[PDB]
């Protein structure tokens, strides 16, 4: 069966695969939205999260039944992080008692802050969505291998 | 008969499921009334929650008879409980003895507070609508699987 | 018979229909009346709510002696939650015992809020107008197909 | 006789008729009064609504011994929803006991909203005039055609 | 059948596909008003979104009584996130409490901003049409091919 | 009877039809008005939308019994977007409680925006009328051809 | 009978017609007037409207016992939409209370647009009285000509 | 009848015509006025339009009862584009909020170039006078020809 | 039929086509205008490009029925891409808040930017009417050709 | 079948390939725009990207079925990436607040930069067009050629 040791294979196994299928339409629910929000933004980085699991174990190898996609390759890992990070925050502070305050805006300390954290989430949606898709990130036990050992219950 | 113990496969037992038909039409349940409010919008997630019961046992598998609704999933598990929770609740203080306080809005503690819970459970009734509706987030013994063992009593 | 099975089309049988005559009536209704009241609006919605019934079960396919109103298509879905919604509430807030709260408007919590509100409800029952009349939205036996299955009791 | 069956022509059958007399009368009606009131553009409203009824059914076609005006065109439709909406209401708020809130025009919450409601209804009432009286807007068995089925109890 | 396994061809399965009549009247509903809203241009992408589904699967290939619209193509795609995208939001602060912030725009965060966005959704919704419309974008099974399989339950 | 299926021949069915009576006899309700005000500018746009229908099926061709308005050709398309787009909106604020902001205007966010949209709308209002009527948009089967199939229930 | 098809015939019939004394009349009619008004600049032009009817109809032709004036040629068309644009509006904007905005012309946002309003409408009033009436726009049966059919129920 | 096939005999057809008499009248309606307007020399060009009409089509040969003015000859075409244009445009920029900037014309942009244009269409307009009528552009059925056919439904 | 493989036969295709009366008649409604707009030269382009289609195909080949304009050849492609181009922009900057900048051009960026561009559109528009026009551009089955395969469905 | 090892013949496989009908096109979509913006020459550069996909692999050699496009060629390559390039930013800062630096263009950090960029994007745009096109750059079985292996699966 699969029996690994070496832990130079170890970094695709967990936190590290998905599907074309999930990861993509997970994109489109983020991009559709208003960039002047928590719930959205915050929420989006968690739904990524739900579908960053694991697949390929010890002991049973990656099937031919199927291909899903290493979240952490050439350019989603990268510019995924980046993606998910521009929505960090941003310098939030409301600053009120029920009426914002009255002269807030006149010597404060943001407004391009919010601005351009909405243009870097946006964008790299984009670029991520051509990359991400083609073949930069994608795998499957065709493109998953090294020197791998297997050797537990026999069924060859 | 289903044989379950590894329990990596376990997070799609309880508090997971329901059915299409059920959730969708909760949901329109809710969105149509005021957000001024607690009868409607406490008694709302009291009624989802309902529906968030347990189908997939660990002896009698998922049947070809049916499709349930994995109300832990891509979009429906991170914007539910966002928007289960959009109306959390408010600033509510009706500082009154008979009369609400005289001169209670001149230099109070809320406005916008109420106002802006309204657009969070509002708007994210909708997205919702499409997301959960479409194939984010639904599934049946066709996308109930992984490794999963059946040995107790026969029936094959 | 109609005999469904497949999950995907079920995106149109509960709370997804009505008729041309039944639908654009009821928008009329609305439209005529102020916006400074809540038995009209809120009544207004839950008008449009009985009316949004269910008409294609799995068994008795869409008849030819027929044409039924998709109320959750192209431009209807997202601009009839956006409009029914428009009249969602409003920071009402009478401060009184008897008398209004004397100087309640002086440093208040409240105005354009009302008044935007109506502008809301107001201009988007109209965009509706056209766009759900002409055939954005409308389907019947004609327009309601993919893939489905007939097979209960026999009569063709 | 007349037997229609295709929805694509059921955009002139209900709240989409009249006759060129009742309708400018109405109108006239409207237009001859002051604005600072409520009876009067509230049910100005009303009585339009009376006549906004149905003529064409789906079997006996339109008569020779006739011309109606359909409500719904070219720029009655457009600016009588508009002109009609006018007159939605206004920022309607008597703070009083019995004596009007002494300084409640201080620093208040109206004044050119009740004044520019007025402007709305008022000049609109006369565009509309013109318009609506000429061809913009009216329809008789001459303009009411397409490509429509006439085949029930025979009487040609 | 059909019967594909190259993930390679799979980047025009799920949200990558409509029809001509679908996709070209929704772009209408949207440039035909104000870019002072957020329930206009919000909703807008949101009606899309609702179109942007999926159509060829694993087994059925494409039909020959058939031609979708590829929503991830040459013009479409990108100018068509960016088009989308121009309204993501804006920096939008209204400072009030009933009042609008008095000295509000005197040094204040934002204009052009608002306006600025407007131009963008603006004119691309332009020049999306006539690209998104001719050929750039464009696919049935004539265009939809590459290498792809073919073995299931027969039928040829 | 016609029998389309080249989808290269259908960038002109649907929003792309009307008449030089009504189309015409539209723009100049339009130009006859004030522009300060969004009641005439937004409801003229909705008025040209009625008319943006569509005329020539895939079955019954276009009739020697008439002439219509392909409203997306030479001259009109690029200059009936850009017109009607012209009255998109403006840096709408009326920054007041019941009294406009006292010093507003001493170093605010707006004049010349208001002023030039104007010039827009007017002038292209203009440049239209000739354009549009003469030769440059208009069609009718004589002019409605490029390799039409014609296959269905006979008829010639 | 007169009866015309060509299209390329039909850029005089609607909104392009009147009589010598009527037109004339109305120009007087406004001239002698103030330009620090809306009531007469605007209702000056809702009058022009009343004349811009329709004559000649497809079937009775041009008679000889008249003589019309086609409002949409040589000089008229291009001076008289100027004409009657140049009261378009302007940046009208009464910043006040009940006082007029104290220091409202200090640093204020309009003056020479209001005076260069009336210039306009003013000069451009005369140049068009006399072309308007020479010949430059004038004509009837003897000039309303190019090669028109004539065939339905007969009389010559 | 007229029946055109080469192109070579096609630069004689639309945006190429007129008559002595319409021409040369709107050549005076232009030169006797300011330069220092945007109304009368915009409108002057848009008034020489449309007169740039066509005549001369491939069925119905240019007739003896007739001499129109091709716009397009020897000094007409390359003096009138050039004069037309003459009045494109100039640096115009009122520099104002509503006192036009102060110290303005100090170290500006502009002077010699509004002036230098009047130049242009004024002594142009006068050049293009005796061209213009003398022999230099005009034509008739007796100067229009080459070498045409004459091929459809017989009239000799 | 027409059976088309060799790619050298392939640079007369897509974008490279239009007719004699579309392409000059664009020309003038572009020309007739003033260069300190951008509604004009942006949609003018924009207009030149929906005439910029394509229309021999490889299997019907040019008919003799057809005479069109290959938009990409002798002086056509260079100096109406040199043309179109003109309009590229401009270093457009209006520094404002309500007031354009002040001192704004004592020691600016721009003027005879804005003013030698017109130049370049204006002239060049010309040049091109007489080139375009003539025979420099323009071809049709007689000058389509080199060595063209013709072999799928027999018609000759 | 096809058999690829050595690495020389691998300078032709991935990011170097599309069509004479995807590409050619794509640059004219780039043309016809203002270079003042963002959104149009970035999502430009990201539309081409989309079609620098792969076609020739290691086991289906080039068929005679096709035509591409070796996008890294000649004079596509260098002119491409360099034109691709020419877009590459510029030195954008819009210092404001609300209101662009006031005296920002006395003693400023740009301007020729941004008119500068323009020229290189748009000429280049051109030159690229001819060479493109022609021969210089394209490839097919015919040109892909070396001294390349053929040995898996038979089929000769």
């Amino acid at each position: 069966s699969y029996n690994i040791t070496n832990s130079n294979q170890y970094q695709y196994f967990a936190a590290v695969w998905a599907e074309p299928t999930p990861m993509l339409n997970q994109c489109v629910s983020a991009l559709s939205q208003s960039y002047q929000t928590q719930a959205g933004r915050d929420t989006v980085r968690q739904q990524f999260a739900n579908l960053l699991s694991t697949i390929v174990a010890p002991n049973q190898r990656f099937p031919d039944t199927g291909f899903r996609v290493y979240v952490n390759s050439a350019v989603i890992k990268p510019l995924y992080e980046a993606l998910m990070k521009s929505f960090d925050t941003r310098n939030r502070i409301i600053e009120t008692e029920e009426e914002s305050r009255p002269s807030a805006s006149e010597v404060a300390n943001a407004t391009q802050r919010v601005d351009d954290a909405t243009v870097a989430i946006r964008s790299q949606i984009q670029l991520l969505l051509n990359e991400l898709s083609n073949g930069h990130g994608y795998m499957n036990r065709a493109e998953f291998e090294a020197i791998l050992p297997w050797t537990t219950a026999p069924a060859t």
